[PDB]
């Protein structure tokens, strides 16, 4: 059993709850595997849009978040109240939203085979075209992510509309 | 959105109560997507190891179960009591055994591309030698599934042990 036996999933978000918040807000479960279970906590706010080449997994095991979609052009909301799952399919523009300290999201994802590119993307508020959008071989969330949200926010460049001049918040 | 909007799954799974037990036993969630999201019931016993060239991941919501294993050539037992989560790497050779009515697991599974083919097998109880294994294309469980395991426990010489010749009880 390459991964473990089995054990008890409250417990283990329990033990965990010092990491499902701010600064880290997330905990992979097994590593090295197929499968990329992760437990998402919460309070976290964000302004990028997600465009995974393959699904994505969602049951909110505790507590309530939603995600901010882009769906037929057009900016929709999909809420995962407390119990809910829900399955996103491939590219679908998704920004989650997870106010709520204590909350548990139980989110599945499959590793990416080489050429295989995930993107994030920012969008501008008031006139809603594509701000910056960065294409990433996704291996390690730790190391592949994080310097890609800060060199956004770093530059008003990146952060400027193509199409109406805006500056991003970040 | 392809699979629909999120949706309560403890209400799912009490609305379909009446498929998860004999003689149905399971329910996929979603149809034609690439995470195979199943939730299976109980009871239901059973003689078959499946070798799945995939990972298994298992989230036992209601009730309890256990896999029967082959692991490192020796027969073991991993229990999913309520409430564990586990994930089993690719082809470890397991047999669910789900003694209780109302139970509920959660199974989630990748589509096999083709060529990446599944083994269903049985062994002998008397002398542990693998008695007959089939290799399918995993496309519909409804329909490649069932013709299999009938076939099996139709013909006294898929029973038979090759090496000490005791007839499998099916
Ligand atoms: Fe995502
Ligand atoms: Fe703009
Ligand atoms: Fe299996
Ligand atoms: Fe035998």
């Amino acid at each position: 059993l390459t991964y473990g036996a089995p054990f008890n999933f409250p417990r283990w978000i329990d033990e965990h709850a010092h990491l499902l918040k701010p600064p880290v807000g997330a905990r992979q479960v097994w590593q090295d595997s197929d499968f990329i279970v992760t437990v998402v906590g919460g309070p976290n706010h964000r302004t990028d849009y997600h465009d995974d080449p393959l699904e994505e997994f969602f049951y909110q095991l505790r507590g309530n978040a939603y995600l901010n979609l882009w769906v037929d052009g057009r900016r929709e909301r999909a809420d995962l109240k407390e119990g809910d799952i829900f399955l996103l399919p491939p590219h679908v523009r998704h920004s989650p939203q997870r106010p709520e300290a204590g909350s548990a999201c139980l989110v599945i994802e499959r590793q990416r085979p080489a050429g295989m590119l995930d993107g994030f993307e920012w969008y501008c508020d008031a006139c809603g075209h594509l701000v910056h959008r960065v294409e990433v071989q996704l291996k390690s969330i730790v190391t592949d992510l994080p310097p890609l949200f800060e060199s956004f926010y770093a530059s008003e460049d990146k952060r400027r509309c193509p199409h109406c001049g805006q500056v991003h918040p970040g």
